[PDB]
C-alpha cells in the first residue's frame, strides 16, 4: 500500500533473490568463493563499483582472495544497512571499506568503540 511498506518488500526479495543467486546482474569471485549480488545495489553503497560497472558490458568480478573473509559482512551491509563490527574485524572490515571505497563503512569503523 504505502511506499514505505513496499520499499519493505522490494528489499526483503532482494536479500532472498541475493541469497539464492537470482535476477542477479554481478558475479563477484573472492579467490573461488561466488557471490551473487545486484549491480543497482553495489552501485548505491560502493563507489568502486559504481565505477567497475561502465556501460553495463562488463563480466563477472574477480576480487582479491583476501577479501574472503569479510566480503560477506560488506555485502549484508549494503543489503542491510547494518555492519556486523567487531573487535576483531574492524581493521579488516575498513580496509574493505577503504579498497571499495564505502564512506558509510569507513565512518562506522572509525566511531567503533
Amino acid at each position: 500500500m504505502s511506499f514505505v511498506q513496499h520499499s519493505v518488500r522490494v528489499l526483503q526479495e532482494l536479500n532472498k533473490q541475493r541469497e539464492k543467486g537470482q535476477y542477479c546482474d554481478a558475479t563477484l569471485d573472492v579467490g573461488g568463493l561466488v557471490f551473487k549480488a545486484h549491480w543497482s545495489v553495489l552501485a548505491c553503497c560502493s563507489h568502486f563499483f559504481q565505477s567497475l560497472y561502465g556501460d553495463g558490458s562488463g563480466g563477472s568480478v574477480v576480487l582479491p582472495a583476501g577479501f574472503a573473509e569479510i566480503f560477506g559482512l560488506l555485502l549484508d551491509f549494503f543489503y542491510t544497512g547494518h555492519l556486523a563490527l567487531t573487535s576483531g574485524n574492524r581493521d579488516q572490515v575498513l580496509l574493505a571499506a577503504r579498497e571499495l571505497r564505502v564512506p558509510e563503512a569507513v565512518e562506522l569503523c572509525q566511531s567503533f568503540k
